[PDB]
Parts: C-alpha cells; sequence; structure tokens
C-alpha cells in the first residue's frame, strides 16, 4: 500500500433507498453567469437512475454514499490501486455544499470501513460560506478531538517519530495571507503552531502568483486539484519542475494532483474548453509521468469519484439511453484506472524509496 499516494473521494452521493431522495446524482444544469447564454443549453435536475449529471456511467450505479456495501467496494478498489489514503471532501457538521446535504455524519463510517482495508482518511476542506481563521481553528480542533483517535486517521509519519494531521485546503486562496497567518505562522494570533492541533495544512495554487500568498499565509505545502492540463498555472505540467524547485527552497511539501482526464459538460455544458479526452488511459499515464519526474514527497490524484467533473478513477461502465451514449473506458475494463494506478503506484513507491539522503 502506497502511503504517499492520495486520491481525493467524496462522499455526497445519495438515493432514495438510503437517503429518502436522490442527491447529487440528480444535481442541476450550472446557469452560465450570461442568462442570453444559459438560455441555449440544458437545465434543470438530472432524473437519475438513467439521467444522472455525469458524462460516465459509474458500476455502482445511482449509489449512495451511505451505502456500507458502496463503501466497501471503494475502499476495495483504492486498496487494490495500492492508494494508501483518500482525502475526503469535507463540511463541518451541518453544512454542505450547495448541492448536496451534510456528510460529516458519515464520516465515521468511513473510517471503520477505511480500517478494515487499512487504508487512511485525511481531510479535504471545502470552501464553506463565511471560512475564515476562526472557524478553520474550531474545525481543525473538532476534526482532530474527534477523528484523530480513529486508527484509520491519516497522519504524515516523519522520520523522527512524529505524526501529522493533513488537510487540504480548497479554495485557500479565497481568504487573505493575513487572515491564515493567524492560525498558521508560530506567533500569529490564534496559532494551532506547536500545540497539540498542529498539522501539515496543504493550500491549493491556481495562479503562479498565490505561490508568494502561500509563502505568507504559513502553509506547508501546495497541491494544485484540476485535472485540466492548461487550465490553471498550477494543472499545468509543464509548471511542476518550477512548483517542485519553488517548494524545495521553501520547505514546503509539494503535492501535484494528477487525473485521468477532465468532462463536466453534463452540469457545466458551457465548459468544453476544458474537457479532456482519456486517450484509453494515455492521459493519466502522461500527468503520472510527469509527476514522477519531479520526485515529490506526495502524489495526489483527482479523483477517485467526482462523477460530475468526469475525472473519477471508480469503475465505470457502458450506458446507452433512448437520448444518451454516456462515456465509459472501452475497449478497456470498469477497472482500467485502478490498474494503471496500481501500475504507477508501484513505479512511485520504489523510485520514492531512492530518494532519500541515507539512500
Ligand atoms: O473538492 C474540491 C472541488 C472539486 N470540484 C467540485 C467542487 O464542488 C463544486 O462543484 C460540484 C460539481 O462539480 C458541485 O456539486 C458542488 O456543489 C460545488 O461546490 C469541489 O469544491
Ligand atoms: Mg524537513
Amino acid at each position: 500500500l502506497n502511503n504517499y499516494l492520495h486520491v481525493f473521494y467524496y462522499s455526497w452521493y445519495g438515493n432514495p433507498q438510503f437517503d429518502g431522495k436522490y442527491i447529487h446524482w440528480n444535481h442541476p444544469v450550472l446557469e452560465h453567469w450570461d442568462p442570453r447564454i444559459a438560455k441555449n443549453y440544458p437545465q434543470g435536475r438530472h432524473n437519475p437512475p438513467d439521467d444522472i449529471g455525469s458524462s460516465f456511467y459509474p458500476e455502482l450505479g445511482s449509489y449512495s454514499s451511505r451505502d456500507p456495501s458502496v463503501i466497501e467496494t471503494h475502499m476495495r478498489q483504492m486498496r487494490s490501486a495500492s492508494i494508501g489514503v483518500l482525502a475526503l471532501s469535507w463540511y463541518p457538521p451541518d453544512v454542505n455544499d450547495e448541492n448536496g446535504e451534510p456528510t460529516d455524519n458519515l464520516v465515521p463510517t468511513i473510517l471503520d470501513k477505511a480500517h478494515k482495508y487499512n487504508l487512511k482518511v485525511t481531510f479535504h476542506i471545502e470552501p464553506y460560506s463565511n471560512r475564515d481563521d476562526q472557524n478553520m481553528y474550531k474545525n481543525v480542533k473538532y476534526i482532530i478531538d474527534k477523528y484523530g483517535n480513529h486508527p484509520a486517521f491519516y497522519r504524515y509519519k516523519t522520520k523522527t517519530g512524529n505524526a501529522l494531521p493533513m488537510f487540504y485546503v480548497y479554495d485557500s486562496y479565497i481568504t487573505k495571507p493575513e487572515k491564515w497567518a493567524n492560525l498558521l505562522t508560530t506567533s500569529g494570533s490564534r496559532s494551532i503552531r506547536n500545540s497539540p492541533y498542529d498539522g501539515l495544512f496543504i493550500a491549493l495554487l491556481v495562479e503562479e502568483k498565490h505561490k508568494y500568498d502561500i509563502l505568507q499565509s504559513g502553509f506547508d505545502g501546495i497541491y494544485t486539484y484540476f485535472a485540466t492540463n492548461g487550465f490553471t498555472y498550477g494543472s499545468s505540467h509543464q509548471n511542476w519542475a518550477s512548483l517542485k524547485l519553488f517548494c524545495d527552497k521553501y520547505n514546503l511539501i509539494f503535492i501535484p494532483s494528477v487525473g485521468p482526464g477532465y468532462i463536466d459538460t453534463s452540469i457545466r455544458p458551457w465548459n468544453t474548453q476544458n474537457t479532456r479526452n482519456r486517450i484509453n488511459g494515455k492521459y493519466y499515464e502522461i500527468g503520472l509521468s510527469a509527476a514522477l519526474q519531479t520526485r515529490p514527497s506526495l502524489i495526489s490524484i483527482t479523483s477517485f469519484n467526482e462523477w460530475h467533473e468526469g475525472t473519477q478513477i471508480e469503475k465505470a461502465v457502458p450506458k446507452r439511453t433512448s437520448n444518451t451514449v454516456y462515456l465509459d473506458y472501452r475497449p478497456h475494463k470498469p477497472g482500467l484506472y485502478l490498474e494503471l494506478t496500481r501500475k504507477w503506484s508501484e513505479k512511485y513507491s520504489k523510485e520514492r524509496a531512492t530518494y532519500a539522503l541515507d539512500r
């Protein structure tokens, strides 16, 4: 199991039988800012199980994230990909993404099932409304108190024998560096540094200039998230050498995010510019190759199951309806991306075993 390979995991899917209603599979078509443009594209909620908010179709169907057999299947697939860690998309209790329901209540179950398969769970902190240094303090404290003692709780284990929680902070750049500094510099007014609630906070870098904001904020690392090559400075693998150099100079953990492709036009039908064909696995292999070449401390995978954005490595199957041919992994198997991940994970694990100064 590669504990240096993390995958972004989503637990926001629901269906009538486990949740009382569809959740996320019935995603609305997101309106283009200009309504003159939006009126020429599809509108309304998708109607599962045959019409879902994805360009692909899952082997598990329009599944529920709180179905314990669904959680087991996922853990199996990640383990067989030899991914050691899932970075769980997280909103505070009673809070949710704008298209979903609360998910914190499911964390205990996900941890238990992760333990069953010797996987670890870290936290991908989403941009909840009014998120700032003060409530981040409370949420970090909450996460660590509530889940820190579970044996599947992820800690980056340094060779010195210390073990640090990790937090990926999505759209971290929305909050000012001076506000982050309160929480993440040693002498910040509400510093968690050197406290029992200390950890490794990874910031999202979009634009090159965010490098400098990230330093000022006191983050421990950077990740790039987006699966589309060319969409941002960070998501363009041609810039990963430079980010790596920068991170080395400033003692930051560089965590490139690699995806198998991208397509979100079932919910953002205006966003065809960012669509990337999977090329039967070659897009993913180029991404993985590009990441390995930088010799990174960790690699993140976008994503296990972000089905809306077509970045999932979860098993997908052919499906055709009266008006739709879903994308799929033909001519390969539903497990193609799991198998390609296992291949490159083993490469990474071997090569990473020769990075160390002590050899
Ligand atoms: O986890 C970080 C990031 C990944 N991309 C999707 C982001 O959520 C947003 O978009 C999805 C659809 O792709 C919506 O369902 C969510 O409501 C929205 O917040 C997510 O934050
Ligand atoms: Mg060091």
